[PDB]
């Protein structure tokens, strides 16, 4: 692939990723009205709906992503969307121990998780991830690398791949993933970590992604258990949004 | 802030690998000569039976993973509850590597895709497992890398879901993270000795650890299908096997 992505240095990768970051959105409720009146699930659903649109724009700006066919872009987003929302939430919540910062005007604690049956389980997992990032002193530059890894990794092993084209798409993804790895290592070397510390930190970061997958899976199961499914993107919806984007 | 006294942390890379290779469970056989062809119910029976027998050996293996016995029984159980199906699955994928298009559950139970269709929804899981096996094959995964990955799953999968208020709980967690760091070093060591450059080492490490996310996903899907049909070994069972 002549992909410009593969010619990027670590610093250019980080710049591109920092520049692609979506805005922090606000929850939509009247702050003049008391907080009951508001449905918690309604607020969260609405927020996720609005976050999704921005996620598509962000994805299109991840180096290497637009080199893929639309079909593969959709497949990656279908698999990764909730993991991406979740890693964003955890990062925003880092400086708020015991709380989840859904939006600047929607900072929830554990006991607010108990609104909606089974959500507290997810809340606790999210809190623990936020604690882990805090403990590790996760940097914004590392965060954007991890979020891009999720986009590219989560769906890559579930392409139905008979064709030459599909094999080339997979190879491409793996090369970009290798570039993000290099980028992460670079950031750590420049922060003055030893070689051993670099590889240990890389491993600690990537192992957290396993827990993010777990949380996404649990979350998706609770959502599928519902008789309404207002925002969870079908392939076709995602393809439309990708086409509607351009 | 306190660092648990563990012989595990004094092991070199080479000693870690040896200890892990030595702890490997045996390859078990499926219930000998069943009625073939299989029904949906008979296939599930064979797979359930196999998992039950594999579990006992998994506990023995876990007890021999350096650092694992340093933990309290409660924490050992928590790790196994979270990791058990992922461990079965990574074992299966490794055994299946040299059998393209097939899953080697046991030497007398080698199934292909179309045999996955015998139980409703299972082919989806089969396909994910096959794809993982292909990925390991493509990467030329080595047996020494495999044992490191399998131990990482044991230690990592449940580590973030200890409910941890006390200093003691934080020290247990730190211990786990140090052992995980030791296994990372061990993996890097193996790659360096295989003659990979520094860049290649870090890239390969990342490729391997990213597969663990897919293994978590398969475990989750597997558990969901099983709950839809009917499964996590009970705390008490696990405790007994750990005590026994
Ligand atoms: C953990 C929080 C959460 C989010 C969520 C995602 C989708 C929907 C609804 C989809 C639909 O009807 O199609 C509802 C809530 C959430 C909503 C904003 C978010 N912004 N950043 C992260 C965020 C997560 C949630 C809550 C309950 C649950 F059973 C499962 C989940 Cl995942
Ligand atoms: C994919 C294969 C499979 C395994 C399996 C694991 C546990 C149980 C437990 C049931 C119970 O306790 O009542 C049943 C089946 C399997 C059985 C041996 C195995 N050895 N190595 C890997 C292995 C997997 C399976 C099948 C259908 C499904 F819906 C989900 C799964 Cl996970
Ligand atoms: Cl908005």
């Amino acid at each position: 692939k002549n992909s410009l992505a593969l010619s990027l240095t670590a610093d250019q990768m980080v710049s591109a990723l920092l520049d692609a970051e979506p805005p922090i959105l606000y929850s939509e409720y009247d702050p003049t009205r008391p907080f009951s009146e508001a449905s918690m699930m309604g607020l969260l659903t609405n927020l996720a709906d609005r976050e999704l649109v921005h996620m598509i724009n962000w994805a299109k700006r991840v180096p290497g992503f637009v080199d893929l066919t639309s079909h593969d872009q959709v497949h990656l987003l279908e698999c990764a969307w909730l993991e991406i929302l979740m890693i964003g939430l955890v990062w925003r919540s880092m400086e708020h121990p015991g709380k989840l910062l859904f939006a600047p005007n929607l900072l929830l604690d554990r006991n607010q998780g108990k609104c909606v049956e089974g959500m507290v389980e997810i809340f606790d997992m999210l809190l623990a991830t936020s604690s882990r990032f805090r403990m590790m002193n996760l940097q914004g530059e590392e965060f954007v690398c991890l979020k891009s890894i999720i986009l590219l990794n989560s769906g890559v092993y579930t392409f139905l791949s008979s064709t030459l084209k599909s094999l080339e798409e997979k190879d491409h993804i793996h090369r970009v993933l290798d570039k993000i790895t290099d980028t992460l290592i670079h950031l750590m070397a420049k922060a003055g970590l030893t070689l051993q510390q670099q590889h240990q930190r890389l491993a600690q970061l990537l192992l957290i992604l396993s827990h993010i997958r777990h949380m996404s899976n649990k979350g998706m199961e609770h959502l599928y258990s519902m008789k309404c499914k207002n925002v969870v993107p079908s392939y076709d919806l995602l393809l439309e949004m990708l086409d509607a984007h351009r």
